[PDB]
């Protein structure tokens, strides 16, 4: 039968207003609070994401790991006109749900959902996708991929002074190598935002790591 992610999309389509991103976020959070948990960033951490997005008003955001498109809705709804989000989702079924979710939210013109592995796609961003540098990166894919993909971003010349990395799940499931690395690096200025795992009474957190250039 249907998957959890199909159930979430359907619930959104039947309980949100088309073209209304806030209603989409609310529908998802209700579903996941009342019916079934799912690994969306959630409202607690989402509120911190919102605050970050509004501070930096990034023109170009890369997201690693889309899932059902919750975080992509969350960020894209706060982008300025003309600003854009690219999100890399290697799971094809998740990629399809994410696209449908963004279409329902009316945010399809702001977001490009690429179905491929981040390690394969990151090296194509400059030449294929005409990226110069990224303003912000949201990390939310496999937790053992945050560090290697961060180092790949730098290798490929995609980070600039001031590029904001914002990492989900640095407590649960945790990203110990990434977290130790950025906190130890003179090339990052880090801030920890303590919060809660989505839809749970469990502590989690976001890490912001602002790239400072080589050193
Ligand atoms: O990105 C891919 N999976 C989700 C990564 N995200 C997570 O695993 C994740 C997990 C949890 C979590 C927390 C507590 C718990 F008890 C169980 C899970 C929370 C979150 O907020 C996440 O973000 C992926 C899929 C695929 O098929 N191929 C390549 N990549
Ligand atoms: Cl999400
Ligand atoms: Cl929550
Ligand atoms: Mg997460």
């Amino acid at each position: 039968g249907d998957t959890k992610e199909q159930r979430i999309l359907r619930y959104v389509q039947q309980n949100a207003k088309p073209g209304d991103p806030q209603s989409v976020l609310e529908a998802i959070d209700t579903y996941c609070t009342q019916k079934e948990w799912a690994m969306n960033v959630g409202d607690a951490k989402g509120q911190i994401m919102d605050a970050v997005i509004r501070e930096y008003s990034p023109s170009l955001v890369l997201e690693l790991g889309a899932y059902c498109g919750y975080s992509a809705v969350r960020m894209a709804r706060l982008l300025q006109p003309g600003a854009r989000l690219l999100t890399m989702e290697m799971n094809p079924d998740y990629a399809a749900i994410t696209q449908q979710m963004l279409n329902f939210a009316g945010l399809q013109d702001k977001v490009t959902i690429l179905n491929g592995a981040s390690q394969d796609l990151i090296p194509q961003l400059k030449k294929k996708y005409d990226v110069d540098t990224l303003d912000m990166v949201f990390l939310d894919h496999w937790k053992d991929r945050y560090l290697p993909d961060t180092l790949l971003l730098e290798k490929c010349g995609l980070l600039r002074k001031g590029t904001v990395l914002l990492a989900d799940n640095v407590i649960v499931p945790g990203t110990p190598d990434f977290l130790a690395y950025v906190r130890g690096s003179s090339s990052f200025e880090c801030t920890h935002y303590s919060s809660y795992l989505e839809y749970m009474k469990v502590v989690d957190g976001l890490e912001k790591a602002i790239y400072q250039g080589p050193s």
